[PDB]
């Protein structure tokens, strides 16, 4: 009985369901958090390598073994669980080949799991140059010692490599093995960028540390709709992995915590017997970016969704947001949308309600303090409280109100709080 | 070097890029269109087999070889090219894959091309019982006598589909080879259905002759959304093949004649040096379902999409519908949405102002006519022009004005008009 085949157009239709490039640069993002994995920093850069632009995905988890790197190059081999509260956001097996196929037409893997080394390519352009029928993946294997073990497939695998790849040479391959800082990694390199006439499909140079886009579904655009470095940011609804773009640290924060004026919430649905968390309150940075931030699974999904009295016109509800984790919910279209069902409507709807509520009882409460006609999107706020990530143990710590400047690094042990002080003391309670 | 393998967890995966389920029965309804099959009429029907609730589509089309079906059951193979003027929808190699998984966890395919006979198995449920961690597809060959060739792969494919198909026994299974009416086609069977408790997703009882669904996106849905024969009616801007669902024709219209008060009109984009063909009206049927219908290679891709006056409030344009073909637009989204480029936006605004200009003029036109404060929109109206599709030779004809309740079956003999009254007359421009 034949096996279903797999054509290398396939490689090209699989990644036309990412159309905003930066859900596909969150499918290696996610990878890398996911608890199999458990990075913690992943470097994203562009670099040129053999005279091709070039994108790299660095993270210092846990690797692969040869194997589960040709499950990785493969469709729908997917095995995550959850591992002490940090449940996986991967589940369908495509993420890393519909990703990597959007950004580019190539793309190479190395990784070490410590007990050994591996590479692998993944290329449209190898596929195309030999006329394959069948997508075939290129793997070698190392061991600690820098020696190929299952020489039978590596044989043609490294002549294949060293021809189609970007590095012409075995020390040139194994170079970026040792890009790999530590013991246990996986580098990713993604090349033949999507372009337009000449250029990429990325503004690279409008912003050194940042990745830009040269407005989606629409207002004025959100900087997450083209700035890689501020969707990084919102990502996560609490982020533990940290996120290095292009050498320089994403400011990642804990979005339930970057609000002023905070009110928490429940949303009690009837077709469901839990209770579901919402945090209300205003934008601190652009009165202008508001509206539901919803995340799935730590991970989110839709931002500055406009909700109850914030559809009927731009003069009310304005700078109001809010936040839900809707795990009762069906992400679709590669974790950037919701299935359109009848538990998602009553959601929004019960969503506007409280949101209406919330904006009329900041109305009153402003009233009672500032001027009548001073309206409450005008006053300037900073967040209720600031919460800092630890760089070496990578909790969240609050920090007493007042402090702005806060360093790039930064460690329990710079904590005012003396209660927390110390990486081994448990994370606060948000309350 | 290894082949990369496909785990049937994908055939779910691949699937969940349909969210309205009627886009995989049009992926179906796609490829009996299409030129290589070139059916000229698609039966859809709900039968009980094996007291499975089960979907069917049987074409009359060119059928396929054992080995076009292995191409079908696979990933990816798609090589479609215009015949004649008849351009395929078809590219990407997925949309029996994705659309037969949208709608059941099992399909089985039977096929006629004449010359031989061959069925094929493409069934979630078979890989998970026999716990293969590959995809495989039991393919039997038939020869015009019914007998079996190349039996070395047939063997065990016909063991595998009898034990795990619906049809226990090898004439119940060449029974539906014979449901094929004549000489060439195919015929594909659907069970497993999707379910939310206890009953299918769709709604078979409520109307014997379609499919329904028990709103997306969202005033009032339109009929399409919910029921498979308004959207049918509707898919194809010039329909050649025939629909019959559930035993009664669908329907179909020429969509560009089916308004009243029809101005014809072209758009001139700058970033491209084609014009394009704009046609406006009023519909005729329900004043509420109005808005932009956009094709693309003859097939819908968004109906009803509401663009300038009539985004401002529910007050301006009502009724006016146009029809446009943007064939520089790029579908996506199962061909259910176009990528929201820069294109697309400076066409949603061209069309927005050449609606305004349309709908501006009507009102000053009716106003030389009828009452003031009569508003255009309430006048009752049909079609400017009524064209109907031959039975016999699929033609389209345009009857003179007045005739109202034509039979279910209609030829160009049955054409009041001399000039049109036998199949060899080519057809008459639309203008
Ligand atoms: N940086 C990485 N390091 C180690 N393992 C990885 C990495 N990226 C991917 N993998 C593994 O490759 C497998 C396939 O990844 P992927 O194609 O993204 O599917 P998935 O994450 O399991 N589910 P999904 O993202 O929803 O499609 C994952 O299950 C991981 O086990
Ligand atoms: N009813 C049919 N009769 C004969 N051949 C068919 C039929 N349906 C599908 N095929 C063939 O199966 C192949 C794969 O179909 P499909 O998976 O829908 O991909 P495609 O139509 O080529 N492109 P796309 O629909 O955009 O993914 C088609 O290319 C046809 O050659
Ligand atoms: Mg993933
Ligand atoms: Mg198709
Ligand atoms: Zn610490
Ligand atoms: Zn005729």
């Amino acid at each position: 009985i034949r096996l279903s085949a797999l054509c290398p157009k396939f490689l090209h239709t699989n990644s036309t369901s990412h159309t905003w490039p930066f859900s596909a640069v969150a499918e290696l993002i996610d990878n890398a958090y996911d608890p199999d994995v458990n990075a913690k920093q992943i470097w994203i850069d562009k670099t040129v390598i053999n005279d091709h632009i070039c994108l790299t995905f660095t993270d210092n988890g846990n690797g692969m073994t040869s194997d589960k790197l040709h499950k990785m190059l493969s469709f729908g081999f997917s095995d995550k669980v959850t591992m002490n509260g940090h449940v996986p956001v991967g589940l369908y097996g495509n993420g890393f080949k519909s990703g990597s196929m959007r950004l580019g037409k190539d793309a190479i893997v190395f990784t070490k799991n410590g007990e050994s080394m591996s590479v692998g390519l993944l290329s449209q352009t190898y596929l195309e140059v030999i006329k394959a029928e069948h997508v075939v993946v290129p793997i070698v294997a190392f061991n600690k010692h820098r020696q190929m073990i299952n020489l039978a497939e590596s044989k043609a695998s490294l002549a294949a490599i060293l021809e189609h790849s970007l590095f012409s040479t075995e020390q040139k391959l194994l170079a970026e093995l040792d890009a790999i800082i530590g013991k246990k990694g996986t580098r990713i390199i993604i090349w033949n960028l999507r372009s337009y006439k000449n250029a990429t499909e990325f503004d690279f140079e409008k912003d050194k540390y940042d990745i830009r886009i040269p407005k989606k579904q629409e207002q004025i655009a959100p900087e997450s709709d083209y700035s890689l470095r501020a969707y990084c940011s919102i990502l996560y609804l609490k982020p533990r992995m940290q996120i290095i773009l292009r050498g320089q640290k994403v400011k990642t924060q804990l979005v339930s915590k970057s609000l002023a004026y905070i009110e928490r919430d429940v949303y009690r649905p009837k077709f469901l017997s839990k209770t579901v968390r919402i945090t209300f309150g205003f934008n601190c940075r652009n009165k202008d970016h508001y509206g539901i931030m919803m995340y799935h699974r730590n991970r989110l999904i839709k931002a500055y969704e406009k909700v109850g009295c914030q559809l009927r016109a731009n003069n009310m509800g304005v700078g109001v947001v809010g936040i839900i984790e809707c795990n009762f919910l069906k992400p679709t279209h590669n974790k950037q949308d919701f299935d359109y069902t009848n538990e998602y409507r009553l959601t929004i709807t019960a969503l506007g309600e409280k949101l209406n509520d919330y904006w009329n009882e900041m109305k009153v409460k402003k009233n009672t303090e500032y001027p009548l006609n001073l309206p409450v999107e005008d006053i300037q706020k900073r967040p209720d409280q600031t919460w800092v990530q630890c760089d070496a143990c990578l909790k969240w710590r609050k920090l007493p109100d007042g402090m702005d400047q806060l360093p790039e690094k930064w460690y329990c042990s710079n904590n005012p709080d003396p209660q927390f002080r110390n990486c081994e003391v448990p994370e606060e309670p948000e309350d």
